[PDB]
């Protein structure tokens, strides 16, 4: 660490402090995250480079405190979605935003890698347009935010894929489209139940094998599925097709990353260049 100068405190993080610092030798500027098996794990994230995935530059275990140095960005998209509630961000660039962080998820899943706890504070984004994935692989490595999460972890399936990482995603990109967050639950059973007041209770015809879930309970109320309509307006039936994909209740059948970057949704995908101020 005495090679690092500290320049700010930037974050939070969930497992502690996040600084901006200088790295003297080179004269690179960097995030510092201060947090066996675990030395082994990260060690494979420094090999799981993707232009969409925040670069894990080192790993720096010293008097049994870890570190993990980061490629430096100058903005979240949480920050970024705050700044843009008057206007909305522009369609063109939540659709580059959200088929970036797709190609980001289909070359980690390639890889049998899950970020497992995405969410808009850790999406990075730069001035040139592009949109990253902070924190993969940390997890399998303040009250920490249910709002993402995948309903089989609600329901306790230990034993989860990939397909958590889509129902995150899903509900970010509805959360850019509307400018209100899908759902905002503050509890498990609020989370779960918001999740069921959208997309109706599951039962055996949409999700076989639901009923036996470590805590699915028989007691729970029975509501009645909403039109996509309803929930993402204004998005185009390619959005809302994509957006119900991504939101199946049962994570066989819910949409891979791969299979959605050929959804027709794309079709117009650029690249815009977004209105920053740093
Ligand atoms: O998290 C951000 C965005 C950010 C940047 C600056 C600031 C502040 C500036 C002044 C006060 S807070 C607050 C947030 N970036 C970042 C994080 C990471 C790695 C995952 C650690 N890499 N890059």
């Amino acid at each position: 660490m005495e090679n690092f100068q500290k320049v700010e405190k930037i974050g939070e993080g969930t497992y502690g402090v996040v600084y901006k610092a200088r790295n003297k030798l080179t004269g690179e500027v960097v995030a510092l995250k201060k947090i066996s098996t675990a030395i082994r794990e990260i060690s494979l994230l420094k090999e799981l480079n993707h232009p969409n995935i925040v670069k894990l530059l080192d790993v720096i275990h010293t008097e049994n405190k870890l570190y993990l140095v980061f490629e430096f960005l100058h903005q979240d998209l949480k920050k970024f979605m705050d700044a843009s509630a008057l206007t909305g961000i522009p369609l063109p660039l939540i659709k580059s935003y959200l088929f970036q962080l797709l190609q980001g998820l289909a070359f980690c899943h390639s890889h049998r890698v899950l970020h497992r706890d995405l969410k808009p504070q850790n999406l990075l984004i730069n001035t040139e347009g592009a949109i990253k994935l902070a924190d993969f692989g940390l997890a399998r490595a303040e009250v920490v935010t249910l709002w993402y999460r995948a309903p089989e972890i609600l329901l306790g399936c230990k034993y989860y894929s990939t397909a958590v990482d889509i129902w995150s995603l899903g509900c970010i990109f509805a959360e850019m489209v509307t400018r209100r967050a899908l759902f905002p639950g503050d509890s498990e059973i609020d989370q779960l139940f918001r999740i069921f007041r959208t997309l109706g209770t599951p039962d055996e015809v949409v999700w076989p094998g639901v009923t036996s879930m470590p805590d699915y309970k028989p007691s729970f109320p029975k509501w009645a599925r909403q039109d996509f309509s309803k929930v993402v307006p204004p998005l185009d039936e390619d959005g809302r097709s994509l957006l119900s994909q991504m939101l199946h209740y049962d994570p066989n059948k819910r949409i891979s990353a791969k299979a959605a970057l050929a959804h027709p949704f794309f079709q117009d995908v650029t690249k815009p260049v977004p209105h920053l101020r740093l």
